[PDB]
């Protein structure tokens, strides 16, 4: 149709199943609008937690003539999900891993119909993989990509009738991304190493035993996997 998405969200859109998209913390509803204009989905829910983004989403849905196709809802995380909703995809993008984790954990009662989850994490994706484990979700695909110099991970997960246990390396680096180790995987984790060694330039070893132990273990893990 008419909206242009960035590569990050375009990449998320390629994982959408037909039917309904619920986009939590929606980008002025541009992902739901894009999905309906490109016939990826036929119905949308756009969840917003504050009034500014809420009103911007309402205006954007009206401007694209999709008032009867996209429901814009105010509420925190999955609280926007209503018991009558039939949802094929939940998308949670442009957030840190720990916040996506919290939204899924705190809203876990909302996942009873076992939608596909497409999560796009800006940092600390480990926490989201740990939560997906706890909710009987299984990672079926992962992408790591770069846009304007920032490295982003997309995690695609579906329900499993048995809990899938991931190793400490699989939770930290991704069970699919480990199989690749593309230029963006290397760049992300070289940059994390640089940042961890830089923190060591600022912490006296006499005074920060606890944090340095954690930092040194993380460096050792990354140096083994690269
Ligand atoms: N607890 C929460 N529940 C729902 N939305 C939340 C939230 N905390 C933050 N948000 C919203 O999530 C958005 C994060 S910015 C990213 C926007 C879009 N998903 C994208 O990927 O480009 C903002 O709209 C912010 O208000």
């Amino acid at each position: 149709g008419m909206i242009s998405l960035n590569n990050r969200l375009t990449t998320v859109s390629r994982f959408l199943k037909q039917g309904t998209i619920a986009d939590i913390g929606s980008d002025h509803a541009y992902l739901p609008i894009y999905a309906i204009q490109n016939h990826l989905c036929e119905c949308g829910i756009a969840g917003e937690v504050i009034q500014g983004p809420f009103q911007a989403a309402v205006k954007n849905v009206a401007a694209n003539q999709l008032v009867d196709r996209i429901d814009v809802r105010l509420g925190d995380g999955l609280s926007v999900i209503q018991p009558e909703d039939v949802i094929d995809n939940i998308t949670i993008c442009g957030m840190g891993g720990p916040l996506i984790a919290k939204i899924l954990k705190d809203g876990q009662d909302k996942l009873s119909q076992h939608p596909r989850l497409i999560l796009q994490s800006n940092i600390q994706t480990e926490n989201l993989r740990q939560t997906l484990q706890q909710l009987n979700y299984e990672i079926i695909d992962e992408i790591i990509m770069e846009e304007k110099g920032h490295i982003y991970e997309i995690v695609v997960a579906e329900y499993s009738t048995e809990l899938i246990e991931l190793s400490s390396d699989e939770l930290k680096f991704g069970p699919k991304l480990l199989n690749n180790k593309n230029e963006y995987f290397i760049k992300k984790w070289q940059r994390e190493l640089e940042a961890l060694y830089h923190i060591k330039s600022k912490l006296n070893t006499e005074q920060h035993h606890q944090r340095l132990a954690q930092i040194n273990d993380e460096i050792a893990v990354i140096e083994r996997v690269l």
